[PDB]
């Protein structure tokens, strides 16, 4: 009755925070720590915990372990937040093999049978599972979380495109540097500088959001989003966790900050309706003050630490058009708390085994 | 035939660029080194040279000065960037002193009969002296340059809207710590997070913004500039000098980001014509790899270090609306550059004898 | 039963360390939020938690309160980390008044009845509270706890003068900025450059180690206190909690790295044997990777985060010289936590009483 | 006349100090831009520009060519700051083709016939060329500077040795992130961290001390050099440029630190009274305030900015041992500025020849 789960690449930054929450879930273990570049240490011995608190003791001593199908018939999940390129095919081995794959890596963000999930927004699309078991023809599936960036912006735009008729969001990003991984970022990109990262980080930004958008179920009915203008700038600066978003949003009739800072304020959906161990009560907190949210102060709240986006700086622009500033922590629901989150709603819907 | 300046706030972070350029002016030299908390003590021994090379030797052992009119019959030019509140009144003593008064100041910048001038956008706006000679009655006059984060956006704004049908600019900044002084920001308030400023100085960055762009002499006469939609959200992180703008900007009609980039391109203003010695020759240069400009890299770029606004990221976002990024040198261009530029300006036009 | 505890200042830096420590405390409770500024405001909308996660629920709603010792009759402990200069008559009417005070504050830590302590070092010292009575005619006492980066050395040079023939340190310290509280540290001060601390300040940290030294219980004699020669270059860079201090410690005679490297990994005083809840199992913990300790990894350690000193690095210099760096947590074990473990000494010795 | 010089490794971190300072060279010209990644492109386009001011308009169009020897016969002089292990057989072949090999790589810096100089200190070690040529049967050479790190300390203790029975020197380094070169240092280890080097790192810096201070011509001469005792703990930071070391030094004898730093402010060699273009006046310039150097302020100190070490803090700690701290700008004094002065040396003494 628990449930075994393998954490690839381990000892990353993402990895890290797969060990570090599961080491505390009610029923999902962290039973089997992969890695490739480190197997046969113990774990305690190579990690980079670059996060809060400590290893936890009872992980500390496990060895590091192949990234091997063949060889994992005890666990029951498998969560993969491995490198581009090298991803997409681990990941469908895995699927081949038997495997239920919740993956934070982009490799198959865009495969139509693959889902792209976020938990509160889209949870009827884990259904594509069944098209992807039938075309794919294999036991297991593969599921996929957004671009910790993405989910910055698609999780309170999400909100909003439910409700009114949003067209266009213009977004600059600021990120962290613990995304990139390490050795990840050269220190001398962003000591006394700003690192932009150019166009095709831009772009993929907006497809995913693109995508989430288009798998929201909504209450109003226009503007189709084929009429629905993204943009995004995106940077890196020195802050270790945190993704800070700044976004102008666009109205096609007129729409007043305070009626949006209540439908962000209220929102949920069946994360917290079942309520998921990982599930935060508000997936989007809303802050009042005209400094906050701050990386530092605010990457960490909610009542599941570091789950909630928060949202702030509601202020009308014109009657169309409305600015706030979101802030998601990039490796938990950005990634690995995103993919926790996941891995709980397909048991709860039957999809993985308990 | 040389003119004597004297730099109130010598010692400070904007006081220090006019001596480091003034120490190299053709024809206006930093005579009079005005302070307060450290008057009577050599210059070299109290001030702070956050700022690239080396106190100049002739300005290292002169004392610090009273800042007091009286004593300043020696002197023909005032140039003033004192804190906000007790800017004002030193301003209007000098002025009544018969100085003319060139202020980096905030207090002085709404004034009516008071020029905010950027000298390639609104010089026509300096004869606003006559109409304040006469309504305040006194001999010397008083000029103010913009707040840089202003300037950052108001001068590849100024050069649009003169050309193009431009109904609105959604704005990020991301400002450096210089700005702010010594002590100024709190070190805890940057390292590791990203410091917001809050609504004030959002608002004040849009309406110093406003001020430039309604008396910029326009080649077109759409939207009229009540109908333009401007509006900010302003942050400090840890770097040292320069302003990084992130735009969104809207028209009316459809407009071709490269159209845009061409007027950019070519912007020049009378600073450019008369060849005032600290007009850089493109006062806006416009890069075009999608990772610059770059704080650190291109905050000194220009035949004049530090007097160009670099732009960068022109892209096309829908028919209507464009992205572009800015960096401005917010104590050279922001500040002293822009004060040098004006006083020029001046004393070409025969406000500021010679 | 349960202690009632005032927390002077408690919305400071040291002040945090105190609510979340006391938050889970099994008997010391946080039920007394003292300040000054900000009295009659609720605890969470003034605070800055600039610390591990987020302000307990039960203290953001807590009103601040006057630090006024006439109001103050249900509360049992006062701990006080109030500025230089301003804690000293405080401090002194909280004793007169009938409380128990622990002082993280300069102000008493020279005066000869008064403790200076470090409850694994000088543990006895605590009988000097019985004089203080009886000479200062007042029925409470003051204990003070050293200045964080004092400690970081001491306790090392404690265990070490303990034992080894310990002739004299020559030590480099590299500290966090919450030492200097906020405003504290001007951002501009230790972006891309370091801040000595200067003379004033090496000054004072020798003098309170060669207090805490003389205290010392010794199993050898060699050499003399006053014949022990101590030395410090202190300074700040841009780390938020942790004080990095490398020591080359001198002895009179031959001594072996690897025996003086066991003294630090087998060291163990009063509180470790009377099992005090906030009692670190291993006060110093020893690293063996030439890489280590680290400020951001190194400075949660322990089986109390943050009470331990981590120590690496050792090795042999010459026969009668060895290197090693030290690494403490500057506002727990530097203050908040070792005036909490001092408090529990007090508790079991009877000074302090139900 | 001109002497041409090929700069290899020309855009990295040493490199682009080469550039800078021979494109205002009155004699060396920087005619021939060595690489390998980008051969064929533009200087311009792909440097790094990690530097005070602006690429030279007269070499951002050059093409970067091949580090190959039968290509450069129009060249005079070779300056290589390439990496360990590719560097070596480099120098080796040029040496061999013919050229004076002016080299900043740690490969030959222990070669019994190479020198390894610092013109101020050990300048008759120049003759080892003779032998040099004549045992590896070549007509050019090599030459060495040394380590950046070992030169901050070196250059004071070498002027401390000449003239003191000086018997140890405990050091303290905290080094900028240029020195490792670009990716070099991953942003995560610097920042809100200090990160130690190790054991090896430390080992590198004593040794080449050691091999500088036996080379170095005393007035007196004790104690022995083989019974001088010298320890470095090395780290990085987050600054971009300049190494900070702390030095406790060391005397077999009653030694006074007002003579001391006399000494230090008196010091002066061979390229000083040759008056060699890249000489500073000052080698070493001693300051007096408790709080400096500081990195940013001072490390472009000097009449030739960046070559002259700086040194504060001197004190008396014991009789027998005082305390002081240097500032070295790690890429100009530390490596291509170190390089231009040897290479004014060799030209002086005839080893180099039009
Ligand atoms: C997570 C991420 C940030 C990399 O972080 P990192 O901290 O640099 O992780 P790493 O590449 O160092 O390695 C983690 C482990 O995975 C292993 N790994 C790397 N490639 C592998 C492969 N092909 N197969 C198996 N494991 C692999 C590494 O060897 C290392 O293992 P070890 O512990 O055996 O030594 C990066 O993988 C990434 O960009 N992932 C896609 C998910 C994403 O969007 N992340 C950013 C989220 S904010
Ligand atoms: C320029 C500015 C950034 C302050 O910088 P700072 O580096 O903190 O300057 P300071 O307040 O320290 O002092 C500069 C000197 O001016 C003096 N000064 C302060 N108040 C004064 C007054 N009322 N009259 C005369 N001098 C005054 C100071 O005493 C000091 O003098 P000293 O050398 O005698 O000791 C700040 O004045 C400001 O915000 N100014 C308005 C201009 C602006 O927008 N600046 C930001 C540009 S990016
Ligand atoms: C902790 C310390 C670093 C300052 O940090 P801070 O975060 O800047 O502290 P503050 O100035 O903010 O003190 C905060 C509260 O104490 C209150 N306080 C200040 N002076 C006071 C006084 N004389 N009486 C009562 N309260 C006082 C402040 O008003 C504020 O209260 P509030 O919540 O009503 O607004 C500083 O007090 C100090 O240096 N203390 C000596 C103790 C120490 O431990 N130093 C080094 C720690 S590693
Ligand atoms: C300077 C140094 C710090 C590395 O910095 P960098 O900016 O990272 O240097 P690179 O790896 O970028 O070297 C850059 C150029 O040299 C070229 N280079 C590298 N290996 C080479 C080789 N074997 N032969 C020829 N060229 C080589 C690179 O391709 C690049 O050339 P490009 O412009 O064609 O692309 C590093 O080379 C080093 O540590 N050198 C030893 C010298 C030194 O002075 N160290 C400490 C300085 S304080
Ligand atoms: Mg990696
Ligand atoms: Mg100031
Ligand atoms: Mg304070
Ligand atoms: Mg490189």
């Amino acid at each position: 009755r628990t449930l075994k789960a393998a954490i690839l690449g381990a000892t990353g930054l993402v990895g890290i925070e797969y060990v570090r929450m599961l080491s505390n879930h009610p029923y999902i273990k962290p039973a089997y720590l992969a890695g490739k570049g480190s197997v046969g240490k113990p774990y305690g011995e190579v990690v980079r915990w670059q996060t809060v608190g400590q290893v936890p003791k009872e992980i500390a001593d496990m060895e590091i372990k192949p990234t091997d199908p063949k060889l994992m018939d005890d666990v029951d999940i498998i969560f993969s937040p491995l490198p581009q390129g090298a991803a997409g095919p681990v990941e469908e081995q895995f699927a081949k093999e038997g495997f239920p794959v919740i993956s934070n890596s982009p490799d198959h963000r865009f495969d139509p049978d693959v889902p792209l999930l976020v938990p509160e927004l889209n949870p009827h699309t884990i259904s594509l599972i069944d098209e992807q078991r039938k075309r794919r023809e294999w036991k297991g599936f593969i599921v996929t979380t957004p671009l910790c960036t993405a989910q910055g912006a698609a999780i309170p735009l999400g909100a909003i495109f439910k409700d009114y008729k949003m067209d266009g969001a213009f977004i600059t990003t600021i990120q962290s540097l613990s995304g990139a991984g390490y050795p990840g970022i050269p220190s001398l990109d962003v000591v006394d500088n700003i690192l932009p990262l150019g166009d095709g980080y831009d772009a993929k930004t907006i497809k995913e959001i693109f995508r989430i958008l288009s798998e929201v179920k909504r209450n109003v009915d226009e503007p189709k989003l084929e009429d629905v203008s993204l943009a995004a700038t995106t940077h890196r600066i020195a802050t270790i966790h945190g993704h800070y978003e700044v976004l102008y949003v666009s109205f096609k009739e007129e729409t007043a900050a305070e009626k949006v800072k209540e439908t962000l304020e209220n929102f949920r959906g069946e994360p917290q309706d079942l309520k998921l161990p990982t599930a935060p009560s508000k997936p989007i907190i809303v802050m009042n003050e005209d400094t906050r949210p701050q990386v530092y102060f605010d990457r960490w709240a909610g009542d599941i630490p570091g789950m909630s986006v928060v949202v702030g700086r509601l202020k009308q622009v014109n009657k169309r058009m409305i600015r706030l500033v979101s802030l998601i922590h990039n490796t938990v629901r950005g990634a690995a708390g995103g993919g926790i989150l996941a891995a709980e709603l397909l048991v709860e819907k039957g999809y993985i085994e308990k």
